[PDB]
DNA sequence: CAGGTAGACGCGGACATCAAGCCCGCCGTGAAGGTGCAGCTTCT
């Protein structure tokens, strides 16, 4: 199991929905809060979220 | 080559009730997955 690798424990970056045969980069970095009033995303100002793993 | 002016077209009252609306059987399947390693193969 320690020999078996592949995990990354993502938060907001899964390259695999975009044409799954694609060996790209996946990130675990939730973005900064937008300073502009109005729009919002990323599920980031409350109600803590689970972490994907690819 | 022409063909009218005027004025007005009613009120009332009512428009049904009864009873029931089926049963049977079934509903396609085939193809739409990636990653990692062991071993083979081909070439030098």
């Amino acid at each position: 199991a320690a020999r078996r690798v592949g995990q990354l424990q993502l938060v907001t970056h899964t390259l695999k929905p975009i044409h799954p045969d694609a060996r790209g980069s996946n990130l675990h970095s939730l973005p900064q809060a937008p300073g502009q009033p109005g729009l919002a995303g990323s599920h980031e100002l409350g109600d803590r979220l689970v972490s994907d793993v690819v």
